[PDB]
């Protein structure tokens, strides 16, 4: 005989399975005494958690909203609706020039989507190179010629670079290598870039070799849509984008993309239309994806009504500013950060003058309760061990910090770099030799706990500090 | 100024979205109102819930447990390491000679990663026809040559099919298409075949054309944890599976994968072994997909923790007996059920011989709260008006439904299909004839109410009906 | 210092170079001394040959006439505006309805610039299974699946194969392999199969399935342009075809497409028109091809004016003649022929019967001076080692055998057979084996020496017997 | 009843086929009383005529020698090895360290042989762009995307460009391209390159990105075999070439390819062996062509013998006398060549500075019986209507040229190009106009008569002026 429904259907976590139940409790508690500096984290709200934990997760919607090849969708179909229409809101757009995908799993998923819509396999596309700042998903093949994301073994990719010396990207060979290599796809935004980008050069470039042009906005979509950089969709076909970075939403994509009259081009028909939507439309369903994730869809239109707040621009604005407050007291000290600044969300971090890599630091800054990835940087070999790290300003500012504690985080990594340095001089480069220096070390032990008391004076959104099973 | 913490990100979602939380609610009443027979769809537990909305969303965990591309995992790692353990134990899998990769964001991501794997770009795929019961995924292109899976586009697909009389899977031509087409890949599992699958045979074929063999489990993985149908594992070299339909948990996609020596097959070498795991890994990251999206990892270690349990077994044998207590049912008033019956979770219901499309019969079905899908059936050309319709018993069996209510569940149907005749008959053939039908039929709402008073006799999971917003 | 001109430039052959001299003479003699018997040889005139051997190997003429690359192609552009209306006359177009390409540089060329005029990478191409009488430029992967045609590589190939009862193409199992399979070019013609063809039901399947449909003339393309067998020209949209075989020509290809109005297609525009003309000429250049062979368009040009008499017309008819009374003898003596007949220039002559492969059968015929091919037969899994031998009349036709010589031909071929039994019976079937008994054989020099006696009684073309070298 | 063997069969061009007897004839006149400059042209030897003009035609030659899929090859076997061991000879070459096929129908099969035999599908090639001097095949694209060369299709091509201001090969953006792009292959050699190759650079470059190295040296074959030029076999791992141009044979291609121990590379295994052979072998047949053109290879063999004699050298070093004198002459005029000289047996001259087009000069050179080609110069969009005209040596040395004979060609260009700039002065620019300024033009009938009477003055190989129908 089957156990009561009740038993196994309405026990809380906490008594079906307390393993789990204790590891998300620990997850809670690190979340909340350490430094989460993750340039592609956030801390979403409450709200968008509540969303995401229902039972929205039990329907099956594959099509559209109104035309879906499963029935029970009347309120799958408003939540949808509504979902598409905040997103457009969001950003400031007209619903006459531009639709909206809320569907795609997540922000590769979003790309795959994206490119499968306009592009056959083997197409041609240009994104930012990796250890330029692109991401995986623009194209990212090694130096070394070795594969690594898929979209540089469906399409054939050749990324442009940023200038070597000053880390800006360089227009004049992106312009170069798109009439020398004839792209049908230009893909700009990037995961480490740190300074705004020239759509209107990127435009300009495209129609020279008459490629689409596509912004992947997924890290700074936040400060997008609280217009605080450059807007991509003034010149961009298609815009992507996750909405669990500097959006503060749920894990999840959405593919922008024009509609209505094209402007004038020579040799294009008068009348002219976009014809994005419907190819967007079936790339994400039939052709790639299954089942919606609806508790993703109805918790991203509660982080969309969020982002589309006063307060939400007041936030953008201030993940600004601590970036800057961030990246001039390191710059201070002396650390080479690329482009020597930031007009974003991040800092990216050279460490190799110091004679490091990203991984040491990465390591060492964890065992202090500080969240960092390490992260390549121009003409890196290695991922795993590469040569930066990069930093985020996001996180912490969605618990309330201001500029004077960007500058006391500042205060920590230089103390992590230094304690970094520090072991590895008198351990060696080894990472067997370099572990032994994680052990017993005063220093670590001490930056760790001034990092938490320090993380301990802020609030957190996404539960109750006071009601975590985990205390002081 | 930034808004209070507390305001936008400890605010229950009720005050903060009240539109969302609203259509929530109206959700939940119909989840447990209607009669749920998507025989992809499931009621998920609320331990599973609370996990999939948590604060394990906030992570970005890319890699491996220990071998991250990001710092702050120490906790997530002990949830994938969980949920990867906990998905061997719930298929009695020994870890020497199995893995699983459990970051797929979906069913159909977990496929797109599997073939990516172990297939180049337009290597060859066959797959059940979806006619014939199989999944999109397994490279559907339509009878009239339209690509419509993103699997027929970068790969060479060539479906098998069905004995176009008795609805089963024809092996022998199977086996003659395999010899002629030399696939790299066969899939076997599909999403509307109602028998077993003779993995043996399929073993048998791949072996003589030299084909890698898949199972997509999906729609069966809950009966195939429980012991309940054959097991593909004794067979096939790669599963893969969602984790929302039979088995229960989150929507979420899994790759088991062969490890450890090779099975002795002349013309290969001595000391042989499996060489899928890394492959797998990589094709699901850095390939394919970003990071894994956390919450539903930890989701679905809860689902498979209770999936191992002996209350679930109980619960997929007696998914089976309802399914089979239905198709009974609906045969005996003379309705056209593909194979004369079902070995497993579900009926394939032919609608051609009462001159009906299934999306009469879903719409019909729509509006007196039975929520089923239309289907295709051999030789359909229309996805989105079929010959068929699908009725699948996990749902209602999950909230504790057994043979005489799923009797019950049969005559709903045929007074439902009867209703859709009579529609027909005195309104019209044509859609827009027979969509006349719909407005204020006195007996829609009779049979609406009906099936409203007979689902409110039963429990639910996934959350407090006591509790919800809407009641009667 | 330069050789003066004439000593290097104007020497004849015999002086310049002794050896290759000697070697084309040891050749001739073979021509005329033996029993050839290669289906696709012939025997060309002395006149195509002068044409062949001449200053037209000296130009470039890139380009169609009147629009070429390179100047001086005044008199080039006349021959090949020449060739090509000589082409239209000898298989009765209408030049309105058919235009010709005569620049490709063979058979294997001619098929790769039709294939990529209409087909992208990857199409889908449908041809005869090489064991069942089609040409490796049709789609040949092995039942192995090796790819051995680069058809296979560059196109998705899937062959369609003879029944094996009767020999014949299973036109039903056509219809449904293109069906399932969906070409985009489906091709017909083939190179061991003894059997005319039914273009009208290609052209049925070809337009159910929306295909192209292609035939491949190249062996039979002398008895077509005699209208001695069923003409592709009233079915297939293009026809490819060499020179060299029936049509007795030099070695060049030739792909005839059409022009104009296309015929009533429900679901296709009025005044449609066909639109492979420009295609067709850029595939062949500049996309695959270079120069054009300007000597062997002149020496295609005399063949197609010699191919257009009425004493051509005869030759077809003799050797269609010729064919049939070989394949009766052959047959009268026990012999498997596939189909039990022919209704062409050749005969598949299944050895599998007599515990023979092809290779040791035209082994001993060519130490015998009868020249043959091994070829496959239905269900062959080698090509060096198959079941079968194909033999053909167009060569020997040509030197003026008429039916009762090619029944002298069929005992020749007898003793052949029967002297291949007796050295495997008296050696054994292992090849090491088997080849001693090919050394100092008397019953081998004996045939070998009446082989050549009969040969000697019969005209030869293309050079004059009586001025050989090499006298008996 | 059929014709007579010998009405049909024996009798000569004159009788059988007046028309095309008659249009070789006037060919053969126009070959020896005008200036032939195409650099691709030759005129090559009575005795290879002879040769390519014989039964060789006759003969089906599947395969290798001594491994062939027909029967009857023992003296064509002999003739292919002849000339595979004077190709090897011709070029200096040590059998153990190199082989050849010399199957290849022309230039364009053999390249797209060879890179079929390393390559798959969509693989990356780098060669010499086309108005920068490289060949159709070396994977060229248009400016503005169109694909013109299939092996811009069926593989992925990335060309590397000349210096715009000197005219020479930029090394230095070749290598930076290379290591962005990853090629697999990179080939040198090229169509319109007047200077010679650093392929020591080219092996640096291949080397530094992992890439194979194919020169093609068509145009200069004959140069290097004489040792006139750098040998590419010190450096590249193929050399393909054609047959017709400089090495003054048959039209033809050969590939030649590494054998043997591999050069020391750290990670490569020791006893390292060069696995092109059977590759190179394969992709010629089956996967490519069908019947060798036995005639072409004996031709060939003819042709590799004629190279390998003394009185060749001295051709050579003639051959680049002229150029250079024909260069300085025109240089003298003023005229703008392409890096300002040659180094090899061509010389690209820029038109644009005169405001002439290639077309406009190539024609009204046509009218005088001056034969040249119009071709692309660096910057061209259009190659029908390109900014340059090629000259080339070696067909006029071959009939005996020296310098001073070359310098009074450099007058009868200057002449020609003079005349040109007169009639669209006087006619305009536009087609129709300038074609207009072609009719009853006096300067032309006097610049005619000039060059026939200069022409008549020298010898003729491949056929005795004496004997010629058309006298003067
Ligand atoms: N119906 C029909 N269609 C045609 O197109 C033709 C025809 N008849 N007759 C004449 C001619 C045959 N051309 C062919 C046919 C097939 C193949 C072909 O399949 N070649 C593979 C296998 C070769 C093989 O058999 N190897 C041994 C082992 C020993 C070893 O490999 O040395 C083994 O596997 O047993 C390879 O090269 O790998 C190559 C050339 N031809 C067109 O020209
Ligand atoms: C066999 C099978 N495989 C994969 C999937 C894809 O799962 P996602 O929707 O999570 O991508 C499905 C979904 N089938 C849904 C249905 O049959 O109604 C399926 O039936
Ligand atoms: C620009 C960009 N686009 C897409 C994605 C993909 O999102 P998913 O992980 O949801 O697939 C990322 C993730 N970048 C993660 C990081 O920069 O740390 C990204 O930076
Ligand atoms: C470098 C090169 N390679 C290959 C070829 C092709 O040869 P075929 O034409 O035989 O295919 C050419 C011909 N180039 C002709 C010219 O430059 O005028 C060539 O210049
Ligand atoms: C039908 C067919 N098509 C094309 C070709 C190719 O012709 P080339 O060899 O000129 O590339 C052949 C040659 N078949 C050779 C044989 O049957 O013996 C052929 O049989």
């Amino acid at each position: 005989h089957m156990d009561p429904v009740s038993v196994w259907g309405n026990t809380p976590l906490a008594t079906v399975d307390p393993e789990i139940h204790d590891l998300i409790e620990k997850e809670k508690r690190r979340q909340c005494r350490g430094i989460e500096l993750i340039a592609s984290e956030n801390f979403t709200s409450f709200a968008v958690i509540e969303a995401l934990g229902s039972a929205l997760t039990n329907k099956y919607s594959e099509g559209m909203p109104g035309n879906r090849y499963y029935g029970g969708n009347e309120y799958i179909d408003q939540i949808e609706n509504l979902c598409r229409s905040r997103a457009l809101q969001a950003f400031h757009l007209d619903a006459q020039s531009w639709g909206v995908n809320v569907q795609p799993y997540s922000g590769s998923p979003a790309n795959f989507a994206a490119y499968t819509a306009v592009l056959n396999p083997h197409d041609r596309i240009m994104g930012l190179d990796l250890p330029s700042g692109g991401h995986l998903t623009h194209g990212y093949y090694t130096s070394g010629g070795k594969k690594i994301s898929a979209t540089s073994i469906y399409f054939e990719s050749l990324p442009y670079k940023v200038n070597s010396t000053t880390g800006y990207i360089d227009y004049d060979r992106l312009e170069e290598k798109a009439l020398d290599f004839r792209p049908k796809l230009i893909i700009c935004g990037g995961s480490a870039y740190p300074r705004d980008w020239d759509y209107k050069r990127f435009r300009e470039v495209a129609d020279k070799c008459g490629a689409l042009l596509l912004c992947d906005m997924a890290h700074t979509s936040g400060l997008v849509a609280a217009q605080e950089v450059n807007s991509p969709f003034e010149y961009c076909d298609i815009v992507t984008t996750t909405t669990h970075k500097s959006l503060r939403g749920p894990r999840a994509g959405m593919i922008f993309y024009r509609k209505g009259p094209k402007p004038p081009k020579k040799g294009q028909p008068e009348n002219a239309v976009y014809d994005f939507e419907d190819k967007i439309n079936f790339a994400v369903f039939p052709s790639l994806q299954g089942g919606p994730h609806n508790h993703q869809i109805g918790a991203l239109a509660v982080a969309l009504k969020q982002a589309a707040s006063p307060g939400f621009k007041a936030y953008a604005k201030q993940v600004k500013a601590n970036a800057v407050a961030l990246g001039k007291y390191l710059m201070g000290k002396g650390y080479s950060l690329v482009t020597g600044g930031t007009e974003n969300h991040l800092v990216l971090w050279d460490l190799r003058p110091l004679g490091l890599t990203g991984n040491k630091v990465e390591k060492l800054c964890d065992l202090c309760n500080i969240t960092v990835n390490k992260n390549a940087v121009f003409g890196d070999s290695s991922a795993l061990a590469p040569g930066g790290v990069r930093i985020g300003a996001p996180a912490m500012t969605s618990r309330g910090l201001v500029e004077k504690d960007f500058e006391q985080i500042g205060e920590f990594l230089h103390r992590a770099v230094t304690l970094t340095l520090e072991i590895q001089k008198e351990h060696g480069k080894l990472l067997k030799d370099f572990n032994k220096g994680l052990v017993n070390n005063k220093a670590i032990e001490d930056l760790k706990a001034d990092v938490e008391k320090f993380s301990a004076l802020f609030d957190m959104p996404g539960f109750l500090v006071s009601e975590m099973k985990y205390k002081d």
